[PDB]
Protein backbone atom coordinates (compact mmCIF):
# COMPACT_ATOMS: atom_id res chain seq x y z
CA UNK A 1 0.00 0.00 0.00
CA UNK A 2 1.47 3.59 -1.25
CA UNK A 3 1.92 6.47 1.66
CA UNK A 4 0.66 9.99 0.37
CA UNK A 5 1.87 12.28 2.48
CA UNK A 6 0.11 16.14 2.53
CA UNK A 7 1.76 19.43 3.82
CA UNK A 8 -1.33 20.35 5.92
CA UNK A 9 -4.66 19.04 7.08
CA UNK A 10 -6.69 20.61 4.06
CA UNK A 11 -4.62 18.99 1.09
CA UNK A 12 -4.85 15.70 3.61
CA UNK A 13 -8.80 15.62 3.54
CA UNK A 14 -9.13 16.56 -0.10
CA UNK A 15 -6.89 13.67 -0.59
CA UNK A 16 -8.49 10.96 1.38
CA UNK A 17 -11.67 11.92 -0.82
CA UNK A 18 -9.88 11.15 -3.74
CA UNK A 19 -8.03 8.05 -2.79
CA UNK A 20 -10.89 6.69 -0.44
CA UNK A 21 -8.25 4.10 0.94
CA UNK A 22 -6.83 2.53 -1.95
CA UNK A 23 -3.62 4.73 -0.49
CA UNK A 24 -2.54 5.62 3.22
CA UNK A 25 -3.00 9.38 3.38
CA UNK A 26 -0.48 10.89 6.32
CA UNK A 27 -0.39 14.73 7.19
CA UNK A 28 2.80 16.84 8.55
CA UNK A 29 0.78 19.77 9.80
CA UNK A 30 -1.69 18.43 11.67
CA UNK A 31 -5.57 20.78 12.16
CA UNK A 32 -4.37 23.23 15.10
CA UNK A 33 -1.49 24.16 13.68
CA UNK A 34 -0.34 27.05 11.51
CA UNK A 35 1.01 25.51 8.01
CA UNK A 36 3.73 28.25 7.08
CA UNK A 37 5.41 28.30 10.81
CA UNK A 38 5.61 24.68 11.95
CA UNK A 39 8.14 22.68 13.19
CA UNK A 40 8.90 19.50 11.68
CA UNK A 41 9.63 16.59 14.42
CA UNK A 42 11.77 13.33 14.26
CA UNK A 43 8.68 11.57 14.45
CA UNK A 44 7.77 13.87 11.25
CA UNK A 45 10.68 12.72 9.53
CA UNK A 46 9.14 9.32 9.88
CA UNK A 47 6.14 9.83 7.73
CA UNK A 48 8.30 11.64 5.39
CA UNK A 49 10.73 8.89 4.54
CA UNK A 50 7.72 6.69 4.33
CA UNK A 51 5.95 8.51 1.66
CA UNK A 52 5.79 7.30 -1.86
CA UNK A 53 4.20 11.12 -2.69
CA UNK A 54 4.39 14.37 -1.11
CA UNK A 55 1.59 16.96 -1.83
CA UNK A 56 2.00 20.38 -0.97
CA UNK A 57 0.33 23.74 -0.96
CA UNK A 58 3.36 25.51 -2.99
CA UNK A 59 2.79 28.97 -3.15
CA UNK A 60 5.46 29.50 -0.17
CA UNK A 61 3.27 27.74 2.08
CA UNK A 62 5.90 25.23 3.01
CA UNK A 63 8.83 27.49 2.19
CA UNK A 64 10.36 27.09 5.55
CA UNK A 65 10.34 23.72 5.90
CA UNK A 66 10.79 22.70 2.02
CA UNK A 67 14.60 21.10 3.12
CA UNK A 68 13.36 18.69 5.37
CA UNK A 69 11.67 17.00 2.33
CA UNK A 70 14.81 15.61 1.15
CA UNK A 71 16.67 12.65 1.55
CA UNK A 72 13.82 10.64 0.06
CA UNK A 73 12.73 7.39 -0.90
CA UNK A 74 13.86 6.79 -4.48
CA UNK A 75 11.02 8.00 -6.77
CA UNK A 76 9.38 10.23 -4.42
CA UNK A 77 8.45 13.23 -6.04
CA UNK A 78 6.71 16.49 -4.35
CA UNK A 79 3.59 17.73 -5.95
CA UNK A 80 2.36 21.12 -6.18
CA UNK A 81 -1.20 20.92 -5.94
CA UNK A 82 -1.75 24.40 -6.77
CA UNK A 83 -0.22 24.53 -10.40
CA UNK A 84 -2.54 26.07 -13.08
CA UNK A 85 -4.11 28.75 -10.38
CA UNK A 86 -2.73 32.34 -10.87
CA UNK A 87 -0.71 33.43 -7.86
CA UNK A 88 -2.12 36.47 -6.01
CA UNK A 89 0.59 38.40 -4.34
CA UNK A 90 0.75 39.62 -0.80
CA UNK A 91 0.77 43.00 -2.04
CA UNK A 92 -2.24 44.90 -1.54
CA UNK A 93 -0.36 47.47 -3.81
CA UNK A 94 -0.47 45.15 -6.92
CA UNK A 95 1.34 47.00 -9.05
CA UNK A 96 4.69 46.31 -7.35
CA UNK A 97 5.69 41.69 -7.39
CA UNK A 98 5.45 40.00 -4.13
CA UNK A 99 5.58 37.33 -2.69
CA UNK A 100 2.81 34.91 -3.04
CA UNK A 101 -0.15 34.91 -1.14
CA UNK A 102 -0.90 31.27 -0.32
CA UNK A 103 -4.61 30.74 0.66
CA UNK A 104 -5.47 29.90 -2.93
CA UNK A 105 -7.78 26.88 -1.86
CA UNK A 106 -10.37 29.16 -0.30
CA UNK A 107 -12.53 29.40 -3.74
CA UNK A 108 -14.69 27.36 -5.55
CA UNK A 109 -12.68 27.37 -8.96
CA UNK A 110 -9.44 26.43 -6.94
CA UNK A 111 -10.73 23.04 -5.23
CA UNK A 112 -11.49 21.53 -8.56
CA UNK A 113 -8.22 22.72 -9.41
CA UNK A 114 -6.35 21.28 -6.31
CA UNK A 115 -8.61 17.94 -6.84
CA UNK A 116 -7.74 17.35 -10.24
CA UNK A 117 -3.86 18.03 -9.56
CA UNK A 118 -4.39 15.62 -6.68
CA UNK A 119 -6.23 13.26 -9.27
CA UNK A 120 -3.37 13.15 -11.43
CA UNK A 121 -0.65 12.30 -8.96
CA UNK A 122 -2.55 9.62 -7.40
CA UNK A 123 -3.23 8.16 -11.13
CA UNK A 124 0.76 8.13 -11.60
CA UNK A 125 1.10 6.91 -8.93
CA UNK A 126 -0.79 4.28 -8.65
CA UNK A 127 -2.27 3.37 -12.61
CA UNK A 128 -3.47 0.20 -12.02
CA UNK A 129 -6.39 2.26 -9.80
CA UNK A 130 -6.80 5.13 -12.28
CA UNK A 131 -10.77 4.28 -12.78
CA UNK A 132 -11.19 4.39 -9.43
CA UNK A 133 -9.60 7.97 -8.80
CA UNK A 134 -11.26 9.12 -11.93
CA UNK A 135 -14.80 8.48 -10.20
CA UNK A 136 -13.42 9.58 -6.65
CA UNK A 137 -12.62 12.96 -8.12
CA UNK A 138 -15.78 13.33 -10.06
CA UNK A 139 -17.90 12.44 -7.06
CA UNK A 140 -15.59 14.78 -5.10
CA UNK A 141 -15.74 17.75 -6.97
CA UNK A 142 -19.86 17.44 -7.41
CA UNK A 143 -19.83 17.10 -3.82
CA UNK A 144 -18.08 20.51 -3.26
CA UNK A 145 -20.01 22.79 -5.90
CA UNK A 146 -23.36 21.12 -4.68
CA UNK A 147 -22.77 22.24 -0.98
CA UNK A 148 -20.99 25.60 -2.11
CA UNK A 149 -22.66 26.51 -5.58
CA UNK A 150 -25.78 27.63 -3.63
CA UNK A 151 -23.88 30.31 -1.34
CA UNK A 152 -21.98 31.40 -4.28
CA UNK A 153 -25.47 32.17 -6.00
CA UNK A 154 -26.89 33.92 -2.87
CA UNK A 155 -23.32 35.82 -2.71
CA UNK A 156 -24.18 37.32 -6.38
CA UNK A 157 -27.10 38.82 -5.36
CA UNK A 158 -24.81 41.65 -3.10
CA UNK A 159 -25.24 44.91 -4.31
CA UNK A 160 -22.11 45.76 -5.69
CA UNK A 161 -21.32 48.72 -3.34
CA UNK A 162 -21.21 45.96 -0.82
CA UNK A 163 -18.75 43.73 -2.68
CA UNK A 164 -16.22 43.65 0.11
CA UNK A 165 -14.33 41.04 1.29
CA UNK A 166 -12.44 42.43 4.50
CA UNK A 167 -10.52 40.00 7.15
CA UNK A 168 -7.79 40.07 9.49
CA UNK A 169 -5.56 37.56 7.87
CA UNK A 170 -5.10 38.11 3.81
CA UNK A 171 -6.98 34.43 3.51
CA UNK A 172 -9.65 35.58 1.10
CA UNK A 173 -7.85 36.94 -1.48
CA UNK A 174 -8.90 34.12 -4.30
CA UNK A 175 -12.52 33.91 -2.69
CA UNK A 176 -12.58 37.44 -3.67
CA UNK A 177 -10.98 37.14 -7.29
CA UNK A 178 -13.45 33.57 -7.86
CA UNK A 179 -16.56 35.58 -6.86
CA UNK A 180 -15.82 38.88 -8.28
CA UNK A 181 -15.59 40.78 -4.70
CA UNK A 182 -12.63 43.54 -3.13
CA UNK A 183 -10.49 42.42 -0.61
CA UNK A 184 -9.17 44.00 2.15
CA UNK A 185 -7.43 42.70 5.28
CA UNK A 186 -5.26 43.76 8.71
CA UNK A 187 -1.55 41.74 7.03
CA UNK A 188 -1.18 38.94 4.64
CA UNK A 189 0.39 36.25 6.48
CA UNK A 190 -0.43 35.14 9.98
CA UNK A 191 2.65 33.80 10.27
CA UNK A 192 4.64 37.04 9.85
CA UNK A 193 1.93 43.14 10.97
CA UNK A 194 1.81 46.64 9.91
CA UNK A 195 0.45 49.84 11.57
CA UNK A 196 0.02 50.97 7.77
CA UNK A 197 -2.36 48.19 6.92
CA UNK A 198 -4.10 48.91 9.96
CA UNK A 199 -4.68 52.26 8.87
CA UNK A 200 -5.39 51.94 5.51
CA UNK A 201 -7.70 48.94 6.00
CA UNK A 202 -9.19 51.68 8.05
CA UNK A 203 -9.56 54.46 5.94
CA UNK A 204 -10.72 52.05 3.37
CA UNK A 205 -13.89 50.81 5.46
CA UNK A 206 -14.47 54.19 5.95
CA UNK A 207 -14.64 55.16 2.62
CA UNK A 208 -16.13 52.65 1.28
CA UNK A 209 -18.94 52.79 3.86
CA UNK A 210 -18.06 49.28 4.70
CA UNK A 211 -19.96 47.22 7.33
CA UNK A 212 -18.52 43.91 8.60
CA UNK A 213 -14.60 42.76 9.45
CA UNK A 214 -13.77 39.14 10.28
CA UNK A 215 -10.95 37.58 12.12
CA UNK A 216 -10.22 34.07 11.61
CA UNK A 217 -9.94 30.49 13.66
CA UNK A 218 -6.13 30.67 14.25
CA UNK A 219 -5.29 34.31 15.56
CA UNK A 220 -6.66 36.76 17.54
CA UNK A 221 -10.21 38.57 17.20
CA UNK A 222 -8.79 41.82 18.85
CA UNK A 223 -7.55 43.80 15.85
CA UNK A 224 -10.63 43.18 14.00
CA UNK A 225 -12.49 44.72 16.68
CA UNK A 226 -10.24 47.29 16.77
CA UNK A 227 -10.64 48.09 13.46
CA UNK A 228 -14.75 47.92 13.61
CA UNK A 229 -14.81 50.36 16.46
CA UNK A 230 -12.77 52.99 14.79
CA UNK A 231 -14.39 52.42 11.77
CA UNK A 232 -18.52 52.53 12.87
CA UNK A 233 -18.39 48.60 11.43
CA UNK A 234 -19.17 45.85 12.79
CA UNK A 235 -17.14 42.76 14.08
CA UNK A 236 -18.30 39.58 11.98
CA UNK A 237 -17.08 37.11 13.86
CA UNK A 238 -14.50 33.80 13.24
CA UNK A 239 -14.08 32.24 9.88
CA UNK A 240 -12.28 29.03 9.07
CA UNK A 241 -9.29 28.99 6.63
CA UNK A 242 -6.31 28.04 7.87
CA UNK A 243 -6.60 24.48 9.04
CA UNK A 244 -9.60 22.07 9.12
CA UNK A 245 -11.09 22.52 12.85
CA UNK A 246 -10.74 19.29 15.81
CA UNK A 247 -13.27 16.94 14.57
CA UNK A 248 -16.30 17.94 17.11
CA UNK A 249 -15.71 21.43 15.81
CA UNK A 250 -17.42 23.67 12.80
CA UNK A 251 -15.01 22.62 9.85
CA UNK A 252 -13.37 18.89 10.12
CA UNK A 253 -13.24 18.26 6.76
CA UNK A 254 -12.23 20.62 3.18
CA UNK A 255 -15.83 20.56 1.83
CA UNK A 256 -17.59 21.68 5.78
CA UNK A 257 -14.39 24.33 5.81
CA UNK A 258 -15.43 25.89 2.61
CA UNK A 259 -19.16 25.89 3.33
CA UNK A 260 -18.98 27.12 6.97
CA UNK A 261 -16.88 29.98 6.25
CA UNK A 262 -18.84 30.95 2.91
CA UNK A 263 -21.91 30.56 5.04
CA UNK A 264 -21.12 32.87 8.00
CA UNK A 265 -20.05 35.51 4.67
CA UNK A 266 -23.06 35.55 3.24
CA UNK A 267 -25.64 35.69 6.53
CA UNK A 268 -23.47 38.46 7.34
CA UNK A 269 -23.40 40.54 3.83
CA UNK A 270 -27.57 40.29 3.93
Amino acid sequence: KKVVLSSFSIIGDITQNIAKDLVTVTTLVEAGNDAHSYQVTSADAIKIQNADLILCNGLHLEETYMKYFTNLKKGTKIITVTDGINPIGVSEDTSVDSEPNPHAWMSLTNAMIYIENIRKALTALDPSNAKKYELNAREYSEKIRNSILPLKTRIEKVDPEKRWFVTSEGCLVYLAEDFGFKSLYLWPINSDRSPSMMRHAINQMRSHKIKFIFSESTNSDQPAKQVAYETNASYGGVLYVDSLSKPDGPAPTYLDLLRFSLTKIVDTLF
